């Protein structure tokens, strides 16, 4: 079967007479799967007047694109909007729509929004707006029919709209949507609101008296309780639902391949609710993802970035696993950063498919230039170091594109690995839209500074990666006990509220022997904002009252104390923590303990336990201590702490983040070898399996082309590689064995390799 | 004539048995010079209790240190604050002395500070604070005398306090100081008050009558008038020079070197203030400066940083060539950055002595540990990849500092070739204030975003540096017409206000023959907020009034065209320009003219220029538009623009800040050769200049060492050099020639080496 291994090249954005030209590069470099948009606006340029097929511009030949295509023997995934971002004039839509029919935009609380503003937010469930979008679905969808592979063309998936967001505007609470249709008296507020909840439940939620529905004005401002703050996040997401919806029973019509949607509503938490909606819908959906780190800036792919990339790729792991759909990075970023130097990029893409995603698109795969009249966050050009360059270049991060697609085509044993880490993040969605808000209401004694605290460059996730912990992520509301339960250890950051639906379930987690680890508090109200202390009855552990600092000069560094842990700084207050066991002082203040309850336990810290790199590595060595205690053992071991291992079964990915040289043993399955990373860069090294008939018990090298009897292997970050096999290497051709023992079937072998690149013969 | 190459090993923070092992190790790096702290809350850790010899811990033998430097052949860089920041407890304050006189601590508006909270601030000027200041010093500054360079000892140099900044306060208009000694009736503000303003002066720019000056109450928010919070700000940085003034008087007393400051008021363009003091109370103190970029994350020095790099280099140089003192950096950032990989750690460290910076200490050099009771920012640990670790090791960023020391040390001529270029940026210290708060007041038409528009990524200085345009800083205030008249080609970044000084100097500067940039509008109002426009009067220019976006989804895209410039894109509103030239447009409104005035010209662009990178380059090539149409030459050319080059008279300073393959001529004083610099770093090249008896007309790598009819080149960018001189190379140690060709007595050679390094013999 087809690893999908594709770029970007919108047909739109670069000459007809380069189409071939730079496909047949596409080609050269191992991609086998073309991406495009189809824009709206590109192709109806004036409101009744459709042009597919070049009448009025040579970029408006799509048959004639889908054709070339199909000619050089691509798939094609196709993106038809209507909203495709794009970087494109109005995400797609045409100005004469927003122009004729004005109303149909979406509306601050004060009002009108300015209209110079980017990609025009619109009123997704406006029927002008759903009306225009028909007549687009009508006039794309039979071009696209007649080119489904399954009517032997070479479209195989169609994708709906673009990470649909309320058009950017779902991260600003009260931005978005105030127009008379959502908001007018029994307007779709009002009906969700019915839909949703009983006018005692709201009156109740609120603390406000309600004679009916109709008099519920949507929140406005951070003065309003946090529920309906929360609610009026949750309805503009039940907005871009049914609208998702809208576009999906259409589509339907029309393609009998697989329907996609990328980073529905730009969260991830939220998926929550993208999950619940398609599963009562029915709608059979393909989520894919997407991944981006620097804008109009150098590339900055570094160690950093950990935490946020093993928590995205676990979200998107934990929803594809329940939707039971392949993975897919339908954006992985090449472009729109100023240089991408191939080690950085390299250490994005190729940790790509250890975390679980093994179809990749690139894009910008082919650099281009935006048509006058449809320029916007670019003006005229659309070549930002995409890796073809407008005038045919290829640039740096080709390289590592190339490799891992042979990597990925020859090894069908690692497509059918899997990431199965003992430890998860426990991910409560209601923390995410206070996060991104930046909201914290008056009360709370914890600060919503997640970016900080969880995520970043210091945050626990990238401490835990940085830590050789590889984590899945589990939703704490939709988990049941017997899913958790899959986890030896569950790590939760906790505020000031937690549902009750949540709390009872992690209490039955850790009595039925899950370990939790909790910080930097624990909570103290529910769901609804009213004191609650399950959590702390439960586990009989008392949590002192600290307001956590906001201002950066008034947030105290703290030194914390533990067993072999001298002082081991943290931010931001500390709190007394009593029951159960010591593990974590402040002097004789106590701010860490661990307790047993049936035949689990929690640790509960009272701070925020954050990445911090140092010759004393107190804070890696604090993360070792808390596995300890809770009898958490790594399915691996490393000489070298800094040699990132990821164990997905019959292959390791083994990871030097830095550009500083890396040596040390690692032991998995039984065996034992020597690695030497000289710079940043990743391996895939095979343990115990069948490769071409020959058995490799391991290669210190990524596998990268298959023979009769042969193996090419590629060492980029070394000159010396070490493989043992069940037999006996006749020939070494790029390479000389400097070494090698046999032991009864077992040859282990030392090769020293001028380049990257050798071939062996059994 | 002796280069400082410097760096910092605090002994307080190293066993004392590793003190000889580290500074050999330092010897071996070619570091001549050692800095250090001498913390008061270490050296008198119980009130009256002073101990120098290491009585009470090693670690407290400062004599023994200053022995051993001086056996060892190092000069001393002594910094004993009495504040040291230094990521040390109080930042070296003893805890003693808080606790018994809690008096002295700074207070904000509504009160005391919390007393958890960092470098616990202290209100400078009180006497118990002054008391106690005066006693340490007058225990540590008896073994200072004693070391002295001029009594035999190694010390050379006295530094006072540490980068004062009321205790990193200063950042937050009303965060300090309200103690009860500043702000009481006839208090030291009502003092400053009365001192510098007639009490009418401050009634017209408040807008307030007032009977008395004790009833102005110190400013307490961002609803105050703009001119009395800037008063408040100026009066903070007033108590702060009187602070140095009583330290430098007190130090006088007992020292005959040099005596020195870092960066006052952690500020730049409020070193107007600093200068116009120690001018007025005739104080002979040596401004030095330092270069930090990267905290708690990974080192991250790429092309991003050079708008700032350019701007800060440039206030330092403009500062010191008025004070005529000589430049240092005493802290070039070697740590407290989780990797400093070498290449980027290069392009800092190389462009220091390019832009005017050719004495440099590195800090931490050292890496150590912090005694318990003494941590604060790190815990335990003080090795945070210093270039020597805690082991012993030494880490990759030893490099680059190995081979600018072999450079500087070796060639005399360089520090006294001057970095004089045409263009130069005008700052303005008001808008410092107003961008470190973030605040914009109500009325005002421009965003405060300066680290957006002018300094950051994307700054339009940062486009300056990447088009291939060094420049100068100088102070709009304190500069004359005549220093203007120096510069071809002033840019000015415009607020809405702008002295009536200012306006006028900058209108003589057009009509004397300058050329003015200004940009993204003109100013409406004087320095009391006042409407005023004799810039847009003399000019004859209009610009539309439109008030810049601050919510980041509100701020647009625009492009904006001119001739051979298709949609240059631009964020933020656009204003109309009317009057003059039309040179840029947006559809059909122009958006930028240039008039001429005098002798000389303005451009005014309606819109923040800003660096973007892109195929289509537009951004770099509108300032060679705008340099064209002002008629500015650069002083040398490169065929491929992406070869950043510094002309120094007799040196180029060549830099590729990206790691990407470079290629392309330079052509500079009538010679012309080919560069190839294959990742990111730099190369100091001789221009028609005697290196010990060989006379060079240029060579295409840094000279690194001189003997008897020999030099040694080093070459990390490259396996191939071209070198041109009047004579004939007898012998090439390290590799060979390649190519050669003779013009009369001229040879031109191709030198093929293996390695970075080879030497030629004529
Ligand atoms: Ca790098």
């Amino acid at each position: 079967r087809i690893v999908v291994y594709g770029g970007t090249l919108q047909y739109f954005r670069v000459p007809r007479n380069s189409w071939e030209r730079m496909l047949k590069k596409m080609k050269s470099h191992g991609l086998n799967t073309i991406d495009t948009y189809i824009a709206w606006n590109w192709h109806e340029p004036q409101e009744g007047l459709f042009d597919f097929t070049g009448e009025t511009h040579p970029q408006r030949d799509l048959v004639g694109f889908l054709d070339l295509a199909q000619k050089l023997g691509f798939y094609v995934i196709i993106r038809p909007g209507p909203y495709i971002c794009g970087e494109w004039k109005n995400g797609g839509i045409p100005e004469w729509l927003i122009n004729s029919h004005p109303e149909i935009l979406a509306k601050g609380p004060n009002g009108t929004l300015p209209r110079d503003i980017y990609y025009p937010p619109i009123t997704y469930l406006h029927p002008t707006y759903l009306e225009y979008v028909m007549k687009w679905y009508e006039n794309v969808f039979p071009i696209i029919k007649e080119y489904l592979y399954s009517n032997g063309g070479p479209i195989i998936n169609v994708t709906i709209d673009d990470e649909p967001s309320y058009w950017e505007t779902i991260f600003q609470a009260f931005l978005t949507d105030y127009n008379e249709i959502v908001v007018k008296e029994n307007g779709i507020w009002h009906s969700w609101l019915k839909e949703n909840y009983q006018l005692d439940e709201l009156e109740e939620r609120y603390g406000q008296k309600f004679s009916d529905y109709a008099e519920i004005v949507p929140p406005t401002s951070f003065s309003e309780p946090l529920p309906k703050i929360l609610d009026w996040h949750h309805f503009k997401i039940w907005m871009i639902n049914e609208y998702v919806r809208i576009l999906y029973e259409k589509i339907k019509k029309y393609v009998d391949v697989p329907i996609s949607i990328l980073d529905p509503y730009l969260l991830l938490a939220a998926w929550k609710e993208f999950y619940l909606y398609v599963t009562k819908h029915k709608l059979d959906i393909h989520l894919w993802t997407e991944f981006w780190y620097s804008f109009y800036r150098t590339f900055d792919f570094k160690e950093d970035r950990l935490g946020h990339l093993y928590y995205k790729t676990g979200v998107y792991r934990y929803y594809i696993n329940k939707l039971k759909t392949p993975p897919l990075s339908i954006e992985t970023q090449t472009s729109l950063a100023n240089v991408i130097e191939k080690d950085e990029a390299e250490l994005l893409y190729a940790l790509l498919p250890a975390l679980g995603i093994h179809n990749i698109n690139y894009y910008l795969y082919v650099g281009g230039e935006n048509p006058k009249g449809y320029e916007s966050h670019n003006g005229a050009t659309w070549d930002v170091y995409s890796p073809i360059g407008l005038d045919g270049r290829e640039r740096q991060h080709v390289e590592p594109i190339k490799w891992i697609g042979e990597f990925l085509k020859s090894n069908m044993d690692f497509i059918e690995s899997q990431l199965k880490p003992k430890v998860a993040f426990g991910m409560y969605e209601p923390y995410e839209a206070l996060s991104m808000w930046g909201h914290r209401p008056e009360s709370f004694e914890e600060s919503v500074n997640l970016q900080e605290y969880l995520f970043g460059e210091r945050g626990l996730l990238t401490l835990l990666a940085m830590s050789n912990v590889p984590f899945d992520v589990i939703d704490l509301e939709l988990s049941t006990v017997e899913e958790m339960l899959q986890y030896e250890q569950i790590w939760i950051y906790s505020l000031d509220f937690m549902s009750r639906e949540v709390q009872e379930k992690l209490a039955r987690y850790v009595e039925e022997g899950g370990n939790l680890v909790i910080l930097p508090t624990l909570p103290s109200l529910d769901e609804n904002m009213k004191p609650y202390t399950k959590l702390r009855d439960f586990l009989g552990i008392e949590v002192e009252k600290a307001k956590a600092r906001d201002n950066m000069r008034l947030i105290p560094y703290i030194s914390v104390d533990a067993e072999e842990i001298d002082r081991m700084v943290v931010r931001n207050v500390v709190r007394e923590v009593k029951g159960g066991k010591a593990i974590a002082w402040v002097g004789d203040k106590v701010v860490g303990v661990m307790v047993r309850k049936g035949k689990g336990s929690a640790v509960v810290l009272g701070f925020r336990l954050q990445y911090y790199s140092s010759y004393h590595d107190l804070h890696r060595k604090f993360v070792d201590k808390i596995l300890q205690l809770q009898g958490i053992e790594r399915d691996f071991e490393v000489s070298n702490r800094d040699i990132i291992v990821i164990p997905r079964g019959n292959y390791l990915v083994v990871v030097n983040p830095r550009d500083d040289k890396v040596t040390g043993k690692v032991r998995y399955r039984g065996v034992e070898f020597n690695v030497e990373l000289n710079k940043r860069g990743v391996l895939y090294i095979p343990i115990n399996v069948e490769i071409n008939g020959i058995k490799v018990l391991y290669a210190t090298a990524t596998p990268v082309g298959r023979g009769e009897g042969t193996i090419r292997f590629r060492n980029h970050l070394a000159n010396v590689t070490e493989i043992a096999i069940n037999g006996k290497i006749k020939e070494v051709s790029g390479g000389y064995i400097l070494q090698e023992k046999s032991s009864g079937e077992k040859n282990i072998y030392v090769i020293k390799h001028e380049s990257e690149t050798f071939e062996i013969r059994v």
